[PDB]
């Protein structure tokens, strides 16, 4: 479709603010209560259900906050760069949020992995099904948001 080499820092940034960011932040306010019902009603007799609520919270926050580092403190460094502006700590700056990023993966191998890739078993309710329906998503989307900062906004500072 769009070749992103075409898009400057600055459009990158804004593109990835409204397409990944702002989405997934309400996705998360969402989901979330789904995720805490099933832990209640079906956690008891699944505690994989139990360990998954703690797995995606954990996610959910580090993905939260590092978010917000990224608008607060780190995409104006990035603007700044592109109009050749002395930062000189750009270079750790990078390395921080692409560990981040390793970090709130690991935490995606392994929700996929307790959910058996998102695969209910016979006595998953509607919710149940829902839930990992609307978690399967939350992975790829975010797997697309990661790819894109690593792979083309973050190397073309570089
Ligand atoms: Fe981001
Ligand atoms: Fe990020
Ligand atoms: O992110
Ligand atoms: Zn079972």
């Amino acid at each position: 479709s769009l070749n992103p080499k075409f898009l400057n820092v600055s459009s990158l940034i804004q593109y990835i603010q409204s397409a990944y960011h702002e989405p997934l932040r309400e996705e998360f306010k969402n989901l979330t209560p789904y995720v805490t019902k099933l832990s209640k009603v079906h956690g008891p007799n699944h505690p994989y259900l139990v360990e998954l609520k703690e797995t995606y919270d954990t996610f959910k926050n580090g993905m939260l906050e590092h978010m917000q580092k990224e608008d607060d403190v780190d995409f104006p460094k990035l603007i700044k760069y592109e109009q050749g502006e002395v930062v000189d700590d750009i270079n750790t700056v990078i390395d921080d949020l692409v560990s981040d990023h390793i970090a709130t993966g690991e935490l995606l191998v392994k929700m996929s992995e307790l959910t058996s890739s998102y695969e209910p078993p016979i006595e998953a309710c509607g919710t149940w099904r829902l839930v990992y329906q609307r978690l399967k998503a939350l992975e790829v989307l975010t797997h697309e948001h990661v790819h894109l900062e690593n792979h083309v906004l973050f190397k073309k500072v570089s």
